[PDB]
């Protein structure tokens, strides 16, 4: 037995916080957590303690360490079928990879709503607050590959699997409420143009290349979330603090074939935060899965991801009210023209069990909607319709990709389609086509209706001749990145000039960077030529002399589309470094612990070693990871208590750690002795707004910490960082 | 509701006689018929009535007649989800067919030892006569596709997947005892030249062409099977009245560790039973799915198919003792040198549900053994063994093929080895290799033991230099045909001489028909002869004095490789035709009907049209079918009854049926005025042996005919047919 | 060497009668038939003759008919690459075949017009009668599988690819004028009934049984081109002798904008000719191969089908 | 098999050989090269046999394996050699 006689190779089922134990498989973590969806699972789910190792034909292997070879340094036969059949498996092991959204992280969790919405829709999961439905929801980039990195600037996906009792709905959306073109026969040109370029194939999970810009230059339709990309909406910290949009107008339809317009959305219960850029990239090399990770753990801890569903909804008689077309993906509806109306919560509160199974094998797919909802005709939304089927053959390898566990309706679903590669289901019925008589007809179609009706198309009136032109309503491209600039802080607005300067920077033809900055000043004068600055370029007369867009319905900036406007940060499921030395302060670390503990925020013991060192009553502080190996970038604010700091005092990765911490705005604490730190980040003597310090780790240096926390960044730092080199 | 209100549209539950009801799905047929494996395919049998109809996602369809369009005369819309979910799928129906024995037709059934055989294997499923091992089974021509008639000369497979508590246990055989080629390296060569022509693929299911008999002439290792394919093995009346082999020597292994050399065989306790050339081809256009249709009958009609499992076994110590190398799948063994001693029997009683699912996709290899049976160096078998699971990878479109239903283990089955398209399993073990620590090394390796231990290979000593080379034991190629023809009847003589004349005829290119002319005055010189003067070919002086290959261990001849020396007849099953007229002799119908319902020997009634007729006393007489619709050769007898015999006496087809089923040898009965057919058939006053003639058809008519049917067809009619234009 | 002295084993490459001669892939038989897709596919032709055996790695192979063994009575070692490439070329020979047509038998061959159609249509195959268009034709059965039998009672198909010099066009064809459904919303329920029954996949190349007239009984749009395959229609004598439709109304676009509606017809040059059922169900069973055969040999013949 | 789509992966343009390539093998997804050998099997007399066989020499010569002398029992066992 090579297990340890201790059992501690076995992570505990129960809650434990980030670090505390190994990670597992859900069912093996949270045994106990229970759905629906996770349920009907159950029949394809594998153990493995006390059984024998077999061939996939059920035969028990003797030797699981050799070959069979004629002699023991003989050649190997052919006829040893379990080493063939061992290897023909691996050599098989994987599928190609989505073709956008490639690098993602799911979970399970459930959805309920609100109220009954039976007045605007009649689908049926949306119909009582006591109907729970279970979901599954990958978060994804978009550029990348599998293997490339989390936290790199792009917009992120957030797709929603709903398993309803009227079929499953899948809500595919993104953390960004337009997308970059109007018609999706551009797709493969623009998704082509961020991609990593065709002869060499870089850069991988970067846009900031000489194609991407390119395109963007001869496409204006893509600024608006251009502007979006390049603000700090590009870098979210965590899936959990990010918001998700479908995008596209959509229909709600009544049980009285009554449509409503409507766009969805996703709010984040934790709030909105966001990296800085220089943190980001550092953490795709320091830890490519951060978001990933992070995601996990959370849930490991029970700091379950929560979301609000919401709704903007207009009457169908609104549908020119505006000025911009309600069908155009490149523009958004602001708030404060359409509110979004609160109408569920969805909490992800069950890791899978096998990644490549249920995460890898899982489809989405915008097409997926049911009785009670239909599409409008937004262009971009009519050709998604096309990709999504089509994609699965050859990624999950045939029409029966609905048989795969993770995607199976878990509502009864039965029709006459037989037979295509890796068929699952054996169908009984006499009959493989209607209208038939040697079954009497079954299954059978369903009228529509208000309740477990078939479904019927909302019946919109189509009145044109058949063109390939955009509608000259959809021809506006500035008013709403202008909306976006206006409607930001100015750190955001500062931290989108660098986006755009660093991003142009890496463009290698100077005249491509030339076309950018003159599209930026069709948006905004300051904008256009505080990124001309960057860049070494001058602004023409002509230039600066462009007549800005109009405003968007008389809104001069809506402070829903910050990030930081509205304050409404959470700090439970967040993260502290603690640097210790070989001596701490006891007293401090009881404060600290105690405080994070009340508001749920959780602690890393960093020190110079692995190991344990002693604090000063005795006391064994276990420690989870070197200054090296847990750098400031996983954390969200660093605390370093009194003790014998001589002993870190001129540690390089300490300083560096604080150095680290301070460029990137976060919130630092220093308690006793600790203050000798003070000259390492050249804090003036009597103090700074964003660093926390006091003689000791009482509880008002913690409260200071934890309000420094809830406030995410220290933005007023901004000025002071140009000066430290770090 | 489509359905008749009366109900007749659905098969009763129970046995019924071929044609008395619609077929239908086995689970629908035979719903009490039940084995573990059938029952473990409970989980994906999907059933249809009273359930709605849906999208694969499971959302209810209002209209399943029309796509969605612009107007009800407009163009279709890319909106509709719905036609592209139902037209994708039929878009991806079709999987590659097997590369060889594409055609083919399967049933479950179930297989029970007759004693314990632990003295000479420890393999699970012979070890106790209680033990009863699910199977399916698949019998199938080699050379037509999927598409191609059942009825064609050519070898036939019979595979049978045996699911052991032990594993799977696949037995891949043929219905010949030996093969065409001797090292698994001419395989493709050996198939591409039997398989139709590269550049305008003909022909179909036939080896009758050129590329054959070109490789056959060059390859005399070929002429053995050959013998047999050209004999009235290669066209069998049924797949119930034909042997199997599994052609290699295998080995058993017993607890002790001792291994015993094993051929293995399968008895059909229906008899040994084929058709004649003409009809068969004749048959492969009136019912191309004659051998399949009648399989799914007998069972539907519970004439289950009932084969007894036997074994040639040799001593280790005797693998020398032969004339031939045991190792060579050229030579049989013959059971006059070692007997066939019975192992056990196997009973095929239940239909699949879906042919596709179950038949389509299942997968055999003969590398899949259990511990208790081992292979040996065999050059053809040694190259199956690789064989086997490369093709699935293409075929049924990955690694995890045995997930589909069919091919599952029902005994438990854990390994490290994960993800490849269609992955079915979730498997929850925290490690995917061993050794770990991380779940104590589970699932575990398995000492080999007596009962339930890991396999181990037998450790065979092997010493030689690496070679491409063919033994020289293996070098000798007529003695064995030579075997096979002396041991057959005159009358399976001629029909082996008709063979090869057919065959060669069809051989384009003239040189070629004397260069197997040639090969076969090698064998035997009164076979050459009497092909080459059906080719018009004369021997040269060296062939008529080319010496005869020796006789095998002293055998001059080996009755066990004849299909009609030993009487073996069972007429249970079998199918007479009865020629109606429209006043037939109720009292002779009555007698007919009853006696062979009580030897179990299904009657079909036909007439000059469908509907009804009204016998003398008013009985109303249901048809089955025209006299063309369904011809004589799809029947073993024909009896016509007396009555108003004139009504069919200038009826051309019914004439046309009794000179067919004169010609091919078929019992014919006459009762009263219908020996006025006698004319039509030429028969003479006082009669002839093969046809019964009286009065009426009380007495011993039937006796004699069931008698006639017993013992299958009218050999001594042969010299009699030559001058009937039939 | 394997071949006879007197030469007989190869084809004259000079037109023969069906039979004289064993038939020959096309650029044996007639080296000097060309035309632009011909000689295009010239870049992947491979000969053989004169050429070394090799591995598809260009190694030339010593013995191929023999795996390489401990021994000449030994086990088969894994490290025989030559065994192991050959036999995975064979296992994965087989693709998919058609969902529907899946039967056929196909000749290339040119197109030219009588006279310039600019008029009506601005397509450039149509432009000029000296302008010849290759084309490649397949005619196929629709129920059963790729090994099924030729004579069977079926429509038939009998599709055209175009190769203009303005793009692929290809006609995609029927031998009736009319199809058995209205909207492609039932195809898959069509042709599921027509084809063998999913519980025991009988019966081959055959309407004839109860799933087809089930359909057809509950669904008369279906009666028009039921009528037809139950004619003589549904037995050509040979693919030479049944006429073709492309059953759709087409637009025709010339180059001032008008729109004409269009129905496409083939005229076989050969005559309309059927067999007669006795006689068509019983070469299923002679000569599954038969129109197969009679296309193959009547173009080695010289006897080429025509079309207008 | 699966990553380049079936058993012409060698027809693919940089996987190609420069060297002549012919043999019996035919078919398989993606089939690029057209055959007119009109035997597509060996021994065969239609095509005078060819391709050919060509036995092992100094140079252009048949691959024969060299002739390892092999020697013991079929065994799944490591050499303690190599422990
Ligand atoms: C080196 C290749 C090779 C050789 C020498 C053989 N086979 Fe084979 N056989 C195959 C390669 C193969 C295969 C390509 O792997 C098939 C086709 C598809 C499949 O699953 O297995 C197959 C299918 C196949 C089937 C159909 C199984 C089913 O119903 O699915 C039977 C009954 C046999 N074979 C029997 C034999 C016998 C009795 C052989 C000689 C003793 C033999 N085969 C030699
Ligand atoms: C509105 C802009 C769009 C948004 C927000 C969007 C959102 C997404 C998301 C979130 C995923 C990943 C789902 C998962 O987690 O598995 C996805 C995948 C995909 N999308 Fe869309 N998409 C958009 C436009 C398009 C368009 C216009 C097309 C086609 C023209 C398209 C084709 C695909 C394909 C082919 C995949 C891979 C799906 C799979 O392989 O299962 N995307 N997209
Ligand atoms: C109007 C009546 C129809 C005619 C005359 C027609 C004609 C044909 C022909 C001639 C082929 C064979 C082409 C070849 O030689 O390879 C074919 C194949 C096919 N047809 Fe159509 N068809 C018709 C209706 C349809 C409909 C309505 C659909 C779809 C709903 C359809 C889907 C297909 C498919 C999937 C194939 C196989 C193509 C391939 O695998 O390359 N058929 N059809």
């Amino acid at each position: 037995s090579l297990a340890p006689e201790d059992g501690s190779h076995r992570p505990a089922a129960e809650p434990t916080p980030p670090g505390a134990q190994p990670t597992a498989p859900g069912s093996l973590k949270a045994p106990d957590t229970r759905n629906e969806k996770l349920n009907s699972l159950e029949d394809v789910r594998k153990g493995s303690e006390n059984y024998a190792l077999t061939t996939n034909q059920g035969v028990r292997i003797a030797d699981d360490q050799n070959s069979l070879r004629a002699g023991s340094r003989g050649p190997t036969l052919l006829e040893d079928f379990i080493l063939r059949e061992k290897i023909t498996h691996f050599d098989h092991e994987r599928i190609p990879e989505r073709i956008v959204h490639a690098r993602g992280s799911a979970a399970h969790g459930y959805f309920q709503p609100y109220k009954s919405l039976s007045d605007i829709t009649k689908a049926d999961f949306l119909s009582d607050p006591n109907k729970i439905t279970p979901v599954f929801v990958r978060f994804s980039t978009v550029q990348g590959g599998a293997g490339s990195a989390d936290t790199v600037r792009d917009i992120r996906g957030f797709a929603t699997k709903f398993y309803t009792e009227e079929g499953i709905f899948d809500l595919v959306g993104n953390n960004t409420p337009i997308f970059f073109i109007q018609d999706a026969h551009k797709f493969p040109d623009f998704v082509h143009a961020v991609k990593p370029e065709p002869h060499w194939a870089i850069p991988q999970g970067q846009a900031a290349h000489d194609t991407f810009w390119d395109y963007v230059s001869l496409q204006p339709e893509t600024l608006h979330n251009v502007m979006w990309a390049m603000s700090d909406r590009g870098i979210p910290r965590s899936y959990r603090t990010m918001e998700g949009f479908g995008i596209h107008t959509f229909r709600l339809i009544n049980a009285e074939g009554k449509a409503t317009f409507v766009r969805f959305h996703w709010k984040p219960l934790a709030g909105k935060a966001s990296l800085v850029w220089d943190e980001a990239q550092k953490l795709t090399g320091r830890d490519p899965d951060f978001h990933r990770r992070e995601l996990w753990e959370a849930i490991e801890a029970g700091d379950f991801p929560e979301y609000e569903l919401g709704f903007q909804l207009i009457p169908e008689e609104d549908e020119f009210k505006f000025d911009f077309d309600l069908l155009d993906p490149t523009k958004l509806i602001p708030e404060e023209l359409v509110p979004v109306q609160r109408v569920g919560k969805m909490v992800l509160n069950r890791n899978p069990d096998n990644f490549f199974a249920e995460n890898e094998q899982a489809a989405f797919h915008p097409g997926h909607i049911v009785p009670g909802l239909d599409f409008t005709n937004d262009p971009l939304l009519q050709g998604r319709l096309f990709s999504y089927t089509d994609t699965q053959i050859s990624r999950l390898g045939g029409p029966n990709f609905h048989e795969i566990p993770i995607n199976r309706p878990t509502c009864p679903y039965h029709n006459f389609q037989r037979d295509g590669m890796h068929r699952m289901g054996i169908d009984t019925n006499p009959a493989n086509y209607e209208p038939n008589s040697i079954n009497d007809n079954w299954p059978r179609e369903t009228p529509p209706g208000p309740k477990r009706g078939g479904f019927e198309s909302y019946q919109e009136r189509v009145e044109g001749n058949k063109v390939r032109e955009r509608s000259p309503s959809f021809g506006e491209y500035y008013s709403h990145p202008r909306l976006f600039w206006l409607s930001q802080t100015p750190f955001e607005q500062r931290h989108i000039v660098d986006g755009f300067s660093f991003e142009l920077s890496k463009v290698v033809r100077p005249y491509i960077r030339e076309r950018v900055v003159d599209q930026l000043a069709h948006i905004d004068l300051t904008l256009a030529q505080a990124v001309a600055k960057n860049l070494g370029i001058e602004l023409t007369d002509d230039q600066l002399n462009i007549t800005p867009p109009p405003d968007v319905n008389g809104l001069k900036k809506d402070p829903s589309l910050s990030l930081y406007a509205i304050p409404d940060g959470d700090v439970k499921g967040r993260v502290v470094a603690i640097l210790l030395n070989d001596e701490v302060r006891s007293a401090d670390l009881l404060a600290i612990l105690k405080a994070l503990k009340a508001k749920g925020v959780h602690a890393k013991l960093l020190y110079s070693r692995m190991g344990e060192v002693t604090a000063d009553d005795g006391t064994v502080l276990p420690i989870a990871a070197t200054f090296a190996g847990a750098p400031s970038l996983t954390v969200d604010a660093v605390i370093v208590p009194c003790g014998n700091i001589a002993d870190i005092a001129d540690n390089g990765d300490a300083n560096y750690y604080l150095m680290e911490a301070y460029k990137h705005l976060k919130p630092i604490a220093l308690a006793g002795d600790a203050r000798k730190f003070k000259a390492t980040i050249k804090i003036a003597d009597q103090g700074e707004e964003g660093i926390v310090e006091a003689d000791s780790a009482d509880g008002s240096f913690m409260d200071e910490l934890l309000t420094l926390m809830a406030a995410h960044r220290v933005w007023s730092r901004i000025p002071k960082i140009d000066k430290i080199p770090a």
